[PDB]
């Protein structure tokens, strides 16, 4: 069942405690919270609990020489494309929905995440150890931190409160800088096309 | 994310900066490098890492009498007690020591804070809404600032520039006159006694 | 012109190639073409255009409490992170792709250039005259040679012959052991986060 990720490959992400797919969707943030902290408005990145189309990410490199056979190897520089909305996966620092001292996650268009952004859009399949470095990352097996390069969190996800009407109920995700964590550790459930 | 009780010992984290509010048995210098005059008390600081010195316990006011699992709700007046020290956080009408139009912050002994400057040991979860005002305070999720109930100030912090080598360059805590602030807000980080 | 600051992300251009310190995951032959041993280490090239792998990020060394908003100064220790690959830069006494009495610069694991190699990946930003140490180091007009300490060579490349295709046909770096030459003085051409 397991087998390697690739780069071009189309995957989807499983978050090992709640089961949670790495899912995105049309909707946007509200430009403000209850409390009042403004968000980016930017495109929301939620935990989905269901199989569907929104929670299919392709794998890609950074800017600039990969075929389409080239496994992805652990602590390597990545990007992430939601297939459904051709947005890539993108932290910063913005306050959380829920969680004041975790960063918003988001999605880019690709203008942006090819320009001044881009920067922003680089991601690291890391592994939970030190020697696992440069290790080939495999779906179902393989546990590492979704972890984002420049602001240094790892993405993180919950489900005893979930998103209120505008989120769809479902869960939230942001970015954590506490990156060695047990909540933190993802899995990659399948290899998608 | 827990309930924060009456009694709990919490630890206090900037949302802007991810400093813990802290304090020691150091004191600050009777004068500045600019000649200006200190209360010469207890200081409080900032401080990025995990230690003891982070942890205050919540106490409620004098004439409230209340059992030992009373959620604090945001809004009420409150007392933080240093419990590496033993001391009552207070504000007062002494500039700080980086920003001259913010109070200094410290602390005092138990019957200080029990005694005549009691007025100056209240402080409050204030709710960055009017709309929050009596809600459930919790820990991680919850966005508050340290309030001043006596001068009506907000706790503050920043890192551009770190204390000099008699705050071991620690984080300067003062009290901001304008509330009105996204850098005065504070979250409970960890629930722990 | 701004005064550059501590943790800041800044480009390194020198005053006689316009070329750009710029780094990139390829490594150096274990052998050169004449049987010379390399490190096999991390290469660091010249690269006259912009790009991302032009970013470097200055850090105080161990010890120092130094913080955020905060000035750099001339002949102060320094260390340059590469942000692309997060890597520590770093010079040694091996024999320079190039020029074999200069000295090969490359780059460092974190867990490396923070623990073993920690003093090998000490610079400083030092000024072409001692009149002005202490000053503020700023974008565009404060000249300076990149001075490694360790090795005491100031980083120095050129372009009438440029690396072959294991490097990019990018310009050659090495250390220069004659820190003075006025070819060794570089100019921080931008902050990226200012």
């Amino acid at each position: 069942d397991s087998k390697t990720v690739n780069y071009f490959d189309i995957i989807t992400i499983k978050h090992q405690d709640t089961d949670a797919f790495l899912h995105s969707h049309l909707a946007r943030y509200p430009q403000r919270y209850e409390d009042g902290r403004i968000s980016s408005a930017g495109q929301q990145v939620t935990g989905y609990t269901h199989p569907d189309f929104n929670n299919q990410w392709e794998v890609l490199p950074p800017h600039g020489d990969v075929g389409k056979g080239q496994a992805v190897l652990l602590n390597q520089h990545i990007r992430l494309r939601h297939v459904a909305t051709d947005t890539y996966l993108l932290a910063h620092d913005v306050a959380s929905p829920f969680y004041p001292t975790n960063e918003e996650i988001t999605t880019v268009t690709l203008e942006e995440g090819d320009g001044e952004l881009y920067p922003e859009t680089l991601f690291a399949f890391q592994p939970l150890k030190k020697s696992d470095e440069g290790h080939v990352l495999k779906s179902k097996t393989v546990s590492f931190r979704l972890f984002h390069v420049d602001t240094s969190v790892a993405l993180w996800t919950h489900n005893d409160e979930l998103l209120p009407d505008w989120g769809f109920q479902q869960q939230e995700i942001n970015g954590n800088k506490k990156v060695i964590d047990p909540s933190n550790n993802w899995v990659v459930d399948e290899i998608v096309n």
